[PDB]
């Protein structure tokens, strides 16, 4: 996250690190089995680390679960990011709790203008690199779908969302690909894609939620 802020240790109790002998990427605990994140985080091997604030120390309160599975979306496109969305099952259930929470799945989509959550552990530097060890927050607003395809002529579909800053200066990053973007309650994006970060007219680009909600509940009904 570039230009966010510290968030406070388990202020984000959704909010996961993916990892695979070292932290990859982010995604939301949406049930005690269940983990959504984007399908171009995909790897063998993932753990899940529930409870997390500081990736590189053990304070007390996470939880590590391997994965049992991951399930890419069936449409995914990784040429595109067209439905960039995976679910992880756990191989155990977390242990929900004040500090590992699940979040919810809208049921109506989210609105332009409407300030939202983006949390993560990815890049803090626009030009530059430097990876937090804590976890890093960030308010955006989502962007007019007008806004957001004329800042990426012929590649915004209507799985997608723009959300950020069009002066630059604040955005997620690589890393925190696969994390949360909350709105009113609700986990209606997923960090998937931008050209560089918090760079002038090229805001961040998310994974729309509520239209796979359908997809999500019929695989957790499943599997
Ligand atoms: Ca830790």
């Amino acid at each position: 996250i570039v230009g966010g802020y510290t968030c406070g240790a388990n202020t984000v109790p959704y909010q996961v690190s993916l990892n695979s002998g070292y932290h990859f990427c982010g995604g939301s605990l949406i049930n005690s089995q269940w983990v959504v994140s984007a399908a171009h985080c995909y790897k063998s091997g993932i753990q899940v680390r529930l409870g997390e604030d500081n990736i590189n120390v053990v304070e007390g309160n996470e939880q590590f679960i391997s994965a049992s599975k991951s399930i890419v979306h069936p449409s995914y496109n990784s040429n595109t990011l067209n439905n960039d969305i995976m679910l992880i099952k756990l191989k155990s259930a977390a242990s929900l709790n004040s500090r590992v929470a699940s979040i919810s799945l809208p049921t109506s989509c989210a609105s332009a203008g409407t300030q939202c959550l983006i949390s993560g552990w990815g890049n803090t530097k626009s030009s530059g690199t430097s990876y937090p060890d804590v976890l890093k927050c960030l308010k955006a607003p989502i962007l007019s779908d007008s806004s957001c395809k004329s800042a990426y002529p012929g590649q915004i579909t209507s799985n997608m969302f723009c959300a950020g800053y069009l002066e630059g200066g604040k955005d997620s990053c690589q890393g925190d690909s696969g994390g949360p973007v909350v709105c009113s309650g609700k986990l209606q994006g997923i960090v998937s894609w931008g050209s560089g970060c918090a760079q002038k007219n090229k805001p961040g680009v998310y994974t729309k939620v509520c239209n796979y909600v359908s997809w999500i509940k019929q695989t957790i009904a499943s599997n």
